[PDB]
C-alpha cells in the first residue's frame, strides 16, 4: 500500500529532449557566459562595478517579457560601465493561494501544463538571453534546473530554502553564481550557512538529462553569495545592518546583495526608490562590501489579480503576483545606482 | 553551451522498484506498517485517547543494535499498549560537520556508497517493521520516500524543511501522517501553513518506482499535524502550549511535542524533565497534546568516529546525544500513566 495519495504519473519530456526541441542560438550561449563572468568578477572583488538582477516578479506573458528585455537591454549597454545587469526571469513565486507560475500553469487557468510549461520557460530564457541580456533564475527543485541551466548566468535560492539541505547541494553543482537570501526571520546565519556548505563536494540523487534517476556528485561552488532581503528583525539595508552583516561574514566570503524589493519594503513596492538611496550613499561613500542589488521592476507598476475574464484580460505590463515598480521610476533608481557606482571609484581612488 | 562545470559525474542508481524486489517486505512488515498508520491517524484525529509516541535513536547508523534496541521496546510496547501507541524512530541521519547518515555513509567510513546505502536503509525498514513494531522516519528529498514509503507508518519534515514548498507537496501525496516540526526560530506558523499546503492537492516533478521522472499529481494529505520542538527559547510549557493551540485553526489534528533538540536545550538529561511538565499537562487534562518525540538508545550520550573505523562504542549514537535504555523505560511508564490519569479527568 502506497500512492494511495498519489492520483496518477504523466509522462515528461527529458531536458535532453527539450534542449533539442527549443536549441540555444550560439548567441544565447555567448550571453549566458558573459553574464556568469562578469557576475563573478563583481561579487568576489575584481571588478568595481554593482550586478544588477533587475526585473519582473515572474513571467507569465513572453511578449511582455521581451518587450521589456529590449528596454532594460539598451539600458545595459549605457551604464555597462558601472553596472552589470542581469534581468529577472522568475518563473514564479512560492505561493498560500494564487497563480502556479510559467511552468506550472503556462495558460494562467488553473489548468497544469507542465511540459507546455517548461517549453515556455525554456523558449523565454532562449529569447532573453538571444537578444544579449543575462538572465538569473529561482532555483526551485532538483530538476527544473536541468532544463534551463546552460541559459542561465545568475541563480537564487529563495528564503524558504536557505535552511534546506537539498538546495545548498543543488547549489554546490551550478554553474554559475547563487545567492542565498537570509532567514524570513530577519537572520543571516542561516544564508552564511548555506554558502558554507555549497561550498564543499556532495553527493545527491538527481536526474540526468535523460530523465533518469542517477547519483550526482557537486564539486562546489565557491561563487556563492549572501543576499540581505529583510525579515522579521525588521529591514537591513542600512550601514548600520550591512555592518553587523559584514562582522558575521566568514573568511573569504563574496560580496553582499541587497534585495531593495520584499521585506526591505514592509508590503510597499514604492520603498524601492527609497532603499536604493540609502544604500545609493552607501555606495557613494567608498562601501566596498555591497557589491550587488536585487529590483522587482516591470513595465508598469503594482500588481493586480487573474479575472474571472481568463488570461485574455489582465492589464498589459503589470505584474499578477508581488508589485513592482514600472520602467519610468525603474531607469531612475538605475541611474543613481549608477552614479553611486561612478562615485564610489573615487572613494577607493 | 557550459553546464555540469561543477558536476564530477553519475554513478548509476538502482530503481525503487528494484531494490523492492531484491529486498523484498514480508507479510507482516507490511502489515505492522499499515496498523501502526491506522493507530496514529486515530490518535491525531481525536478518534483515540492514547498518545502517539515516536521513540528511538537519533539515528541509525548500527542494523545489529538498532534491532536489539528495536525487541526491548517492541516488549515494552506490549506492556504499555493500553496508554500508548509506540513507533520507533527510524532516522537515517540527522541535521547537518560529521557522520552523513546510513544512505550516505552506509560503512561509516567517509565514503558515499548510495545504493549500499539504500540496501541497508531498507532492508534495516524490513527488519523492524518485521517484528511488528511501526517505524517513522525524516522525508529527506523526493526520491527516498520512493524506496522506502510501503513500510512507513510516519514521515516527519525537519525545522529546516518546513517552510520548503517541495517538501510540503511531497508530503501531500506521502501515503501516511505527516508531522511538521515549528520553524528553528520558534514560531509556530510556518508549520501551520506546511499543514495547510499538504492538505491540497499538488503537480509536482518526481521519480516513479522505475527511476523515471515524471509529472507527480497528489491527492492532497489530512493527516498533518504540528510538531512543537522549541526553538530560539523553548514551547512545551502550558503557556506555549496554549498560545499553540490559539493558531491551529479549526478541525486541526493534535500537537506533537519533541522532547529533545531545542527543547533539551544543549543535553540529553533534559528530556526526562520535559516529560513531567508534559506527563503534567496530560494528566491534568490537556488533549491536544497528542503525541511526543523522544531521543533514546541503549547507552546515553553521543560520540564520534574515531581514529579507528566503525570500532566506536556500542548503543551510543554518532550524532545527537541520547538517553539510555532504563531512563527510556521510565520515562514511558510515567507517561503511561499522565495517560490514564488524563483519561479520568475526561470521564
Ligand atoms: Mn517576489
Amino acid at each position: 500500500e502506497e500512492d494511495v495519495r498519489i492520483l496518477g504519473y504523466d509522462p515528461l519530456a527529458s531536458p535532453a529532449l527539450l534542449q533539442v526541441q527549443i536549441p540555444a542560438t550560439p548567441t544565447s550561449l555567448e550571453t549566458a557566459k558573459r553574464g556568469r563572468r562578469e557576475a563573478i568578477d563583481i561579487i568576489t572583488g575584481k571588478d568595481d562595478r554593482v550586478l544588477v538582477i533587475v526585473g519582473p516578479c515572474s513571467i507569465h506573458d513572453l511578449e511582455a517579457a521581451q518587450e521589456y528585455a529590449l528596454r532594460l537591454k539598451k539600458l545595459s549597454d549605457e551604464l555597462k560601465g558601472d553596472l552589470s545587469i542581469i534581468m529577472r526571469a522568475y518563473l514564479e513565486k512560492p505561493r498560500t493561494v494564487g497563480w502556479k507560475g510559467l511552468i506550472n500553469d503556462p495558460d494562467v487557468n488553473n489548468t497544469f501544463n507542465i511540459n507546455k510549461g517548461l517549453q515556455s520557460a525554456r523558449q523565454l530564457f532562449v529569447n532573453l538571453t538571444n537578444i544579449g541580456l543575462p538572465i538569473g533564475s529561482e532555483m526551485l527543485d532538483t530538476i527544473s534546473p536541468q532544463y534551463l541551466a546552460d541559459l542561465v548566468s545568475f541563480g537564487a535560492i529563495g528564503a524558504r530554502t536557505t535552511e534546506s539541505q537539498l538546495h545548498r547541494e543543488l547549489a554546490s553543482g551550478l554553474s554559475f553564481p547563487v545567492g542565498f537570501k537570509n532567514g524570513t526571520d530577519g537572520t543571516l546565519n542561516v544564508a552564511v550557512d548555506a554558502c558554507q556548505a555549497a561550498a564543499h563536494s556532495h553527493h545527491f540523487m538527481g536526474v540526468t538529462k535523460h530523465g533518469v534517476a542517477a547519483i550526482t556528485t557537486t564539486k562546489g561552488n565557491e561563487h556563492c553569495f549572501v543576499i540581505l532581503r529583510g525579515g522579521k528583525k525588521g529591514t537591513n539595508y542600512d550601514a548600520k545592518s550591512v555592518a553587523e552583516a559584514k562582522a558575521q561574514l566568514p573568511a573569504g566570503s563574496n560580496g553582499l546583495m541587497i534585495d531593495y524589493s520584499h521585506g526591505n519594503s514592509n508590503k510597499d513596492f514604492r520603498n524601492q526608490p527609497k532603499v536604493n538611496d540609502v544604500v545609493c550613499e552607501q555606495i557613494a561613500n567608498g562601501e566596498n562590501a555591497i557589491t550587488g542589488v536585487m529590483i522587482e521592476s516591470n513595465i508598469n507598476e503594482g500588481n493586480q489579480g487573474i479575472p474571472a475574464e481568463g488570461k485574455a484580460g489582465l492589464k498589459y505590463g503589470v505584474s499578477i503576483t508581488d508589485a513592482c515598480i514600472g520602467w519610468e521610476t525603474t531607469e531612475d533608481v538605475l541611474r543613481k545606482l549608477a552614479a553611486a557606482v561612478r562615485q564610489r571609484r573615487e572613494v577607493n581612488k
